[PDB]
Protein backbone atom coordinates (compact mmCIF):
# COMPACT_ATOMS: atom_id res chain seq x y z
CA UNK A 1 0.00 0.00 0.00
CA UNK A 2 1.55 3.35 -1.05
CA UNK A 3 0.58 6.42 1.02
CA UNK A 4 -1.45 4.44 3.54
CA UNK A 5 -1.22 4.08 7.30
CA UNK A 6 -0.60 1.29 9.82
CA UNK A 7 -3.93 -0.37 10.41
CA UNK A 8 -3.32 -1.42 14.00
CA UNK A 9 -3.04 -5.08 15.04
CA UNK A 10 -5.97 -7.21 14.14
CA UNK A 11 -8.24 -4.31 13.16
CA UNK A 12 -8.88 -6.02 9.76
CA UNK A 13 -9.75 -9.53 11.07
CA UNK A 14 -10.72 -10.91 7.63
CA UNK A 15 -7.35 -10.17 6.01
CA UNK A 16 -5.17 -13.22 5.26
CA UNK A 17 -1.56 -13.46 3.95
CA UNK A 18 -0.94 -16.19 1.35
CA UNK A 19 2.50 -17.58 2.13
CA UNK A 20 4.89 -19.95 0.27
CA UNK A 21 7.96 -19.23 2.43
CA UNK A 22 7.31 -15.48 2.11
CA UNK A 23 4.16 -13.32 1.80
CA UNK A 24 3.18 -13.11 -1.87
CA UNK A 25 -0.54 -12.08 -1.90
CA UNK A 26 -3.45 -11.12 0.34
CA UNK A 27 -6.90 -12.67 0.54
CA UNK A 28 -10.18 -12.34 2.52
CA UNK A 29 -11.77 -14.92 4.80
CA UNK A 30 -15.47 -15.27 3.78
CA UNK A 31 -16.46 -18.23 6.11
CA UNK A 32 -14.39 -20.62 8.32
CA UNK A 33 -13.04 -22.77 5.48
CA UNK A 34 -12.86 -20.49 2.43
CA UNK A 35 -10.83 -17.49 1.31
CA UNK A 36 -11.25 -15.36 -1.82
CA UNK A 37 -8.17 -13.90 -3.54
CA UNK A 38 -7.07 -13.08 -7.08
CA UNK A 39 -6.53 -15.65 -9.81
CA UNK A 40 -3.19 -14.15 -10.62
CA UNK A 41 -2.05 -15.08 -7.09
CA UNK A 42 -2.37 -18.81 -7.92
CA UNK A 43 0.52 -21.21 -7.24
CA UNK A 44 0.79 -24.50 -5.38
CA UNK A 45 2.10 -24.86 -1.86
CA UNK A 46 -0.01 -22.15 -0.33
CA UNK A 47 -0.26 -21.77 3.41
CA UNK A 48 -2.95 -19.29 4.47
CA UNK A 49 -1.91 -17.13 7.45
CA UNK A 50 -4.79 -15.71 9.52
CA UNK A 51 -4.66 -13.31 12.58
CA UNK A 52 -1.50 -11.58 11.35
CA UNK A 53 -0.23 -8.13 11.87
CA UNK A 54 3.58 -8.45 11.75
CA UNK A 55 4.10 -11.22 9.14
CA UNK A 56 7.72 -11.76 10.27
CA UNK A 57 7.02 -12.23 14.00
CA UNK A 58 4.70 -14.78 15.71
CA UNK A 59 2.94 -12.39 18.16
CA UNK A 60 0.00 -14.64 19.06
CA UNK A 61 -3.42 -14.94 17.30
CA UNK A 62 -1.97 -16.46 14.18
CA UNK A 63 -3.45 -19.60 12.68
CA UNK A 64 -1.45 -21.16 9.79
CA UNK A 65 -3.58 -23.52 7.68
CA UNK A 66 -2.64 -25.13 4.38
CA UNK A 67 -4.84 -24.61 1.34
CA UNK A 68 -6.51 -27.96 0.39
CA UNK A 69 -7.52 -26.70 -3.13
CA UNK A 70 -7.42 -23.42 -5.03
CA UNK A 71 -10.13 -22.76 -7.62
CA UNK A 72 -9.19 -20.23 -10.28
CA UNK A 73 -12.25 -18.85 -12.10
CA UNK A 74 -12.62 -20.97 -15.35
CA UNK A 75 -12.85 -17.84 -17.53
CA UNK A 76 -9.80 -16.12 -16.00
CA UNK A 77 -7.68 -14.49 -18.78
CA UNK A 78 -4.14 -13.76 -17.63
CA UNK A 79 -3.48 -11.33 -20.42
CA UNK A 80 -6.47 -9.04 -19.73
CA UNK A 81 -6.93 -10.09 -16.09
CA UNK A 82 -10.66 -10.36 -16.70
CA UNK A 83 -12.32 -12.64 -14.01
CA UNK A 84 -9.36 -12.24 -11.69
CA UNK A 85 -10.81 -14.13 -8.75
CA UNK A 86 -9.83 -17.34 -6.96
CA UNK A 87 -11.40 -19.31 -4.09
CA UNK A 88 -9.10 -21.23 -1.64
CA UNK A 89 -10.52 -24.00 0.56
CA UNK A 90 -8.65 -24.53 3.85
CA UNK A 91 -7.55 -28.04 4.96
CA UNK A 92 -9.32 -27.45 8.29
CA UNK A 93 -11.64 -24.68 9.41
CA UNK A 94 -10.19 -21.67 11.15
CA UNK A 95 -11.26 -20.86 14.73
CA UNK A 96 -13.11 -17.59 14.31
CA UNK A 97 -12.85 -15.10 17.11
CA UNK A 98 -12.49 -11.33 17.26
CA UNK A 99 -9.06 -11.42 15.65
CA UNK A 100 -10.06 -13.88 12.93
CA UNK A 101 -13.45 -13.14 11.39
CA UNK A 102 -14.97 -13.44 7.94
CA UNK A 103 -16.26 -10.56 5.80
CA UNK A 104 -19.72 -10.56 4.08
CA UNK A 105 -20.17 -10.83 0.37
CA UNK A 106 -22.25 -7.96 -1.13
CA UNK A 107 -25.87 -8.13 -2.18
CA UNK A 108 -25.58 -5.32 -4.66
CA UNK A 109 -22.71 -3.48 -6.22
CA UNK A 110 -21.29 -0.24 -4.79
CA UNK A 111 -21.66 3.16 -6.38
CA UNK A 112 -19.00 5.61 -7.47
CA UNK A 113 -18.01 7.82 -4.60
CA UNK A 114 -18.37 4.94 -2.04
CA UNK A 115 -15.40 5.02 0.39
CA UNK A 116 -13.64 1.72 0.91
CA UNK A 117 -10.84 0.28 2.98
CA UNK A 118 -8.01 -1.51 1.15
CA UNK A 119 -5.23 -3.26 3.17
CA UNK A 120 -2.23 -5.49 2.67
CA UNK A 121 1.49 -6.10 3.12
CA UNK A 122 2.39 -5.12 -0.48
CA UNK A 123 4.98 -2.65 -1.65
CA UNK A 124 4.83 0.85 -0.14
CA UNK A 125 7.02 2.62 -2.78
CA UNK A 126 5.82 3.71 -6.21
CA UNK A 127 9.40 4.17 -7.18
CA UNK A 128 11.39 1.34 -5.52
CA UNK A 129 10.40 -1.61 -3.31
CA UNK A 130 9.86 -1.58 0.46
CA UNK A 131 7.67 -4.31 1.93
CA UNK A 132 6.24 -3.65 5.42
CA UNK A 133 6.26 -5.99 8.37
CA UNK A 134 2.81 -4.89 9.62
CA UNK A 135 -0.47 -4.42 7.76
CA UNK A 136 -1.08 -1.12 5.96
CA UNK A 137 -4.47 0.47 5.25
CA UNK A 138 -5.74 2.99 2.75
CA UNK A 139 -9.22 4.53 2.51
CA UNK A 140 -10.06 5.16 -1.15
CA UNK A 141 -13.20 5.91 -3.15
CA UNK A 142 -14.65 3.91 -6.07
CA UNK A 143 -14.27 6.12 -9.17
CA UNK A 144 -16.91 6.53 -11.90
CA UNK A 145 -16.71 4.22 -14.87
CA UNK A 146 -16.02 7.05 -17.24
CA UNK A 147 -12.96 8.17 -15.30
CA UNK A 148 -11.78 4.57 -15.05
CA UNK A 149 -12.21 3.88 -18.78
CA UNK A 150 -10.64 7.18 -19.68
CA UNK A 151 -7.58 6.16 -17.64
CA UNK A 152 -7.37 2.68 -19.17
CA UNK A 153 -9.11 2.86 -22.53
CA UNK A 154 -10.05 -0.60 -23.89
CA UNK A 155 -8.76 -2.48 -20.83
CA UNK A 156 -11.69 -2.20 -18.40
CA UNK A 157 -14.40 -4.86 -18.50
CA UNK A 158 -17.68 -4.98 -16.63
CA UNK A 159 -15.98 -7.16 -14.04
CA UNK A 160 -13.61 -4.37 -12.99
CA UNK A 161 -13.80 -0.95 -11.28
CA UNK A 162 -11.25 1.67 -10.39
CA UNK A 163 -10.71 3.05 -6.91
CA UNK A 164 -8.13 5.49 -5.73
CA UNK A 165 -6.74 8.96 -6.42
CA UNK A 166 -5.98 10.42 -9.82
CA UNK A 167 -3.49 12.81 -8.31
CA UNK A 168 -1.24 9.84 -7.48
CA UNK A 169 0.55 9.17 -4.19
CA UNK A 170 -1.95 6.67 -2.68
CA UNK A 171 -2.76 3.20 -4.10
CA UNK A 172 -2.51 -0.55 -3.54
CA UNK A 173 0.57 -2.20 -5.20
CA UNK A 174 2.27 -5.57 -5.89
CA UNK A 175 1.81 -7.76 -2.80
CA UNK A 176 -1.58 -6.33 -1.91
CA UNK A 177 -2.91 -8.45 -4.87
CA UNK A 178 -5.78 -10.73 -3.90
CA UNK A 179 -6.66 -8.66 -0.84
CA UNK A 180 -9.83 -6.87 0.18
CA UNK A 181 -11.57 -3.70 -0.83
CA UNK A 182 -14.35 -3.41 1.80
CA UNK A 183 -17.09 -0.83 1.54
CA UNK A 184 -19.79 -0.55 4.19
CA UNK A 185 -18.77 -3.90 5.64
CA UNK A 186 -19.08 -5.84 2.38
CA UNK A 187 -16.27 -7.24 0.26
CA UNK A 188 -16.71 -5.30 -3.01
CA UNK A 189 -13.34 -5.73 -4.61
CA UNK A 190 -10.15 -7.75 -4.87
CA UNK A 191 -6.79 -5.97 -5.53
CA UNK A 192 -6.09 -6.88 -9.19
CA UNK A 193 -3.92 -4.54 -11.31
CA UNK A 194 -2.91 -1.04 -12.31
CA UNK A 195 -0.08 0.76 -14.20
CA UNK A 196 2.78 1.03 -11.73
CA UNK A 197 1.62 2.06 -8.31
CA UNK A 198 0.31 5.41 -7.23
CA UNK A 199 1.05 7.06 -10.57
CA UNK A 200 -0.99 10.16 -11.53
CA UNK A 201 -4.08 9.35 -13.60
CA UNK A 202 -3.51 5.53 -13.26
CA UNK A 203 -5.81 4.42 -10.40
CA UNK A 204 -5.89 0.86 -9.14
CA UNK A 205 -8.26 -1.60 -10.84
CA UNK A 206 -10.17 -4.16 -8.82
CA UNK A 207 -12.23 -7.26 -9.45
CA UNK A 208 -15.92 -6.38 -9.09
CA UNK A 209 -17.06 -9.03 -6.57
CA UNK A 210 -20.81 -8.32 -6.81
CA UNK A 211 -20.62 -9.93 -10.27
CA UNK A 212 -19.37 -13.21 -8.78
CA UNK A 213 -21.58 -13.86 -5.72
CA UNK A 214 -23.71 -16.62 -7.32
CA UNK A 215 -20.54 -18.19 -8.77
CA UNK A 216 -18.86 -18.12 -5.35
CA UNK A 217 -21.90 -19.61 -3.66
CA UNK A 218 -22.44 -22.39 -6.22
CA UNK A 219 -18.77 -23.31 -6.26
CA UNK A 220 -18.47 -23.47 -2.43
CA UNK A 221 -21.67 -25.47 -2.35
CA UNK A 222 -20.27 -28.09 -4.71
CA UNK A 223 -16.78 -28.34 -3.04
CA1 LIG B 1 2.95 -12.55 12.94
ZN1 LIG C 1 -0.74 -8.32 -8.13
Amino acid sequence: IVGGYTCGANTVPYQVSLNSGYHFCGGSLINSQWVVSAAHCYKSGIQVRLGEDNINVVEGNEQFISASKSIVHPSYNSNTLNNDIMLIKLKSAASLNSRVASISLPTSCASAGTQCLISGWGNTKSSGTSYPDVLKCLKAPILSDSSCKSAYPGQITSNMFCAGYLEGGKDSCQGDSGGPVVCSGKLQGIVSWGSGCAQKNKPGVYTKVCNYVSWIKQTIASN
